[PDB]
């Protein structure tokens, strides 16, 4: 079985769903209304725990306001979130439900290796 | 055909270089001797082009001195390298042949998605 599982830590978490037919992963949404102060930063939690498939990694990718920027493995049991950095002079309100990142499953593979003349 | 290909742009390039039986990727090595000045930065070239397998990505990962840090896809035809940032007060000499990063092949995948009560 190759199954990605999420588990809500509180009633405030939202289910992760794909944004586009062609998106690389599913979007993570803010559990709370969070103000990121001007020139400040905030951790924005989803109130989701995640168990990625065995042997794989989940990368928290970007969906003004810089997101940091994280990768998890199958042992991770924390509450998924991002750190948002507000470079502007106006506070930024993240509302409950807002898309804050996408979560992409990835795995390392080992292809055959060769050198070539050109290409 | 799951094949990773590299191509030397000059005679200075080295082949990669798996670091250990357990390693996630192959190590990339500096083609030239490069001094990274104190408090300064330098781009350190391998003089390799790479063609990653179709539909995959190659991530240039760290194998004092901060390394940035890049992902490439199957269209990429540049000369692989890293930017090194020297935050110390002494210049740092990267010698021809020094390991500077590992190149890890990765694919995005689409597992089955569910919510669970708890992990």
């Amino acid at each position: 079985t190759c199954v990605l599982r999420f588990a809500k830590l509180t009633e405030n978490a939202l289910e992760p769903v794909r944004g586009s037919a062609k998106a690389a992963g599913v979007d993570l949404r803010s559990a709370y209304d969070v103000v990121v102060p001007a020139r400040g930063k905030a951790i924005v939690k989803t109130d989701l725990q995640v168990q990625v498939p065995e042997g794989s990694y989940g990368r928290v990718a970007p969906r003004f306001i810089d997101v940091g920027a994280g990768v998890v493995d199958e042992d991770y049991r924390g509450n998924l979130g991002v750190v948002l950095f507000n470079h502007s002079d106006v506070d930024f309100e993240v509302k409950h439900g807002d898309r804050i990142a996408q979560f992409i499953c990835e795995r390392i593979f080992y292809p055959q290796l060769v050198m070539v003349d050109k290409l």
